[PDB]
């Protein structure tokens, strides 16, 4: 192959993780996580913040279930995962794109840092 | 903080790069990698990664070596921009982000 995907984030969850069950009966753990930082402007001095927020969508049984277990709005954890973009169609065929950062089975890292 | 927001890729450049000189007088750089998975059930999927870099040292490197088929490492931050479209509506795009001062690209060719 010769290549590598990750992304790895220390955040907090925006929400509740949302838990679906799919009609597989496998379940999906959907969570939402902030990410900042602050810096000096160089130019202006002024002091700057931005947060970011990463869509997280969880596979892997394992993680779910610590999901399901441990975490809620607020929760800090550490992940790992890939970067995946879905293309998808609209009402009105336009294509659209999401990026998310997918754990799939068998892969992925979770922490729970509180 | 207690925050962290680190992506790593190692992959090809999928087309030549791109280097402009922003109002500013900054210079961006606007790249294109590849990375691939496979797996049976053989299927291969290519996964496309927009990478906007504003380290101004590292577009350095990127003008006077980088080239369509180019293998990079490349570390950055996530950012998801929000622009509209032609009908006004709100549409989101992510991309691996290297600012000014920060991230990193090593040429692995």
């Amino acid at each position: 192959a010769g290549s590598l995907n990750k992304v790895i984030l220390i955040g907090n969850l925006g929400a509740d993780p949302e838990i679906r069950r799919l009609n597989s009966g496998d379940q999906v753990a959907n969570l939402r996580i902030a990410t900042s930082e602050s810096w000096r402007d160089r130019n202006t001095n002024e002091r700057k913040e931005r947060t970011e927020w990463h869509n997280i969508v969880i596979f892997n049984e394992n993680l779910v279930k610590v999901v399901e277990q441990y975490l809620k709005k607020g929760s800090k954890i550490y992940i790992e995962g890939q970067l995946q973009t879905r293309k998808w169609q609209d009402q009105n065929g336009n294509d659209r794109y999401t990026t998310e950062i997918v754990l799939q089975k068998y892969r992925g890292e979770l922490q729970m840092l509180d």
